């Protein structure tokens, strides 16, 4: 069953991510949703932009997905990250991991987002209302 790994300017779909990992053998599923908070480091955030070269980002996510899926039998991982402009409350990243039982779903979902934050080459440009801006090549 083919990997689900989406970059898109459109709002993310938790329903697509869950559907992509569902199955009659999968009894547990864990979805993580990361959203733009209204405050960063004691400043009031106004907007974010995300930039990425898709093939190079998809390559890194495949490493993570393979690492998560080889942790335990029957584990399936799917990932969606948004690009473009996001506002407060928008979902920036949605990851899901399913397994026959809940423990392995939790294990894989946690690992997937930790590696994604550590390793995935997606540029972040964050703006605060008082002029400050942050740039980083991770999200």
């Amino acid at each position: 069953s083919d990997v689900y790994c989406r970059l898109t300017d459109e709002p993310l779909s938790v329903d697509e991510v869950l559907n992509a990992i569902s199955g009659p053998s999968q009894g547990g599923a864990v979805i993580f949703v990361g959203t733009v908070r209204n405050n960063n480091n004691g400043h009031e955030v106004t907007k974010l932009y995300y930039e990425a070269y898709p093939a190079m980002v998809h390559r890194t996510l495949m490493d993570i997905i393979e690492e998560c899926e080889r942790q335990a039998d029957g584990v399936r991982v799917a990932v969606a990250h948004r690009t473009g402009e996001l506002r407060i409350g928008d979902a920036a990243v949605v990851i899901g991991a399913s397994a026959p039982h809940r423990a392995a779903a939790f294990d894989a979902a946690r690992m997937c987002i930790e590696r994604l934050k550590q390793d995935v080459p997606i540029w972040k440009k964050e703006f605060a209302l008082d002029g400050v801006e942050w740039v980083a090549n991770r999200p």
